DNA sequence: CGGCAATACG
DNA sequence: CGTA
DNA sequence: GCCG
């Protein structure tokens, strides 16, 4: 059988319906560009149904019983079965509008708003938005100077490199303090497009006013390009690394998040990922069990209490949820 | 229809 | 509006 | 788009 939330289900990293899935991420983006929240989530869906099979996708009748399936995502997968391309995918491939949005929304401090904005001024290119600097905000600026760089696949490699140099100056503003890789690349991927770290103190209250420190050291190396820090919610800092290259360097998307240890595991979890499985697991949380989940704990509504987590095991727990390892989150 | 995760901060 |  |  198949349960209804992605949160019920071991996803692996690769699959075997690959095609078919990415085929339904296409107009889930797509459906996204046109601001239909409703239809990109459906699509994420049914593409994430695929991902849990476990063999390939042959006929139409296996779709039978298949949660978020119905007849648009049904008639997607018949077409890509029966001639090996979907007309609606790539109709939507080819189109101006969808690779324009695609393209602008890519750039980071570009929301699909003002990308829709940017088209319908007419507006296409990079270099047509280089050619008007004043209306961008210092945010977008920096996702348009550094564009080439934060389209370019980060690896394990560059991973690790930069988890040194945090755990560098993270070691040297807060003694004791410790450095957790979250993210895609905790769930398993060999290569991604940003990096995400969660810092945290083994003593409660000593982690205050942490990433200040950190980022002064960070900048001291020469090291931010871009530096957008967030208070305690978690204090967050969204920052550009310059990422030392052979013989170079390039540009590369990193987030620092500070979280007391007794919200860890609920800080670790909500940044694990993957965006669409802590969806899934916070509608389920909520819808399932009247549970209110989010990045920082879970809370009883009934009771008006918190739970107290150690793990993110006593999360699933708490859930009455079968535990899953982050390398089975790639929902 | 009513919902679709979360919600503070820049 | 954007970041997550 | 799909679910209830
Ligand atoms: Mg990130
Ligand atoms: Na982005």
């Amino acid at each position: 059988w198949m349960p209804a939330y992605a949160c019920q289900r071991p996803t692996p990293l690769t699959h075997h319906n690959t095609g078919l899935s990415e085929a339904l991420e296409i107009l889930a983006e797509a459906a996204g560009f046109e601001g239909s929240e409703g239809r990109l989530l459906t699509f994420c869906r049914a593409a994430s149904v695929l991902k849990a099979l476990p063999s390939p996708v042959t006929t139409l009748s296996q779709l039978q019983g298949l949660p978020h399936f119905g007849e648009h995502s049904s008639r997607v997968v018949q077409e890509l079965l029966e001639h090996g391309v979907c007309e609606e995918v790539e109709r939507v491939r080819r189109s101006e509008r969808y690779q324009t949005m695609k393209l602008f929304t890519q750039i980071f401090g570009v929301g699909v708003k003002t990308a829709d904005r940017w088209y319908r001024e007419g507006l296409r290119t990079l270099d047509d938005l280089r050619e008007q600097p004043q209306k961008l905000t210092q945010q977008q600026k920096a996702g348009l100077q550094h564009h080439q760089d934060l389209s370019t696949p980060v690896l394990r490699s560059d991973v690790d490199a930069l988890q040194q140099v945090v755990e560098e100056a993270v070691g040297q503003a807060l003694p004791g303090a410790t450095v957790t890789l979250t993210g895609g690349f905790r769930r398993g991927k060999l290569q991604g497009h940003d990096v995400d770290f969660l810092i945290t103190h083994p003593k409660e209250g000593q982690e205050a006013g942490l990433l200040p420190r950190v980022m002064c050291r960070l900048q001291d190396q020469g090291l931010i390009l871009y530096h957008q820090h967030q208070h305690s919610a978690f204090e967050r800092s969204f920052c550009i690394f310059r990422l030392p290259q052979p013989g170079s360097w390039k540009a590369v998307r990193v987030d620092l998040v500070v979280a007391p240890v007794s919200q860890f595991p609920f800080a670790l979890l909500g940044w694990t990922g993957s965006k669409l499985f802590q969806r899934e697991l916070r509608r389920f949380s909520r819808k399932e069990k009247g549970l209110w989940l989010n990045s920082h704990g879970l809370f009883d509504p009934e009771q008006k209490t918190f739970f107290q987590a150690a793990s993110e095991e006593d999360i699933f727990r708490h859930l009455g949820l079968e535990y899953l390892p982050p390398e089975q989150r790639n929902a």
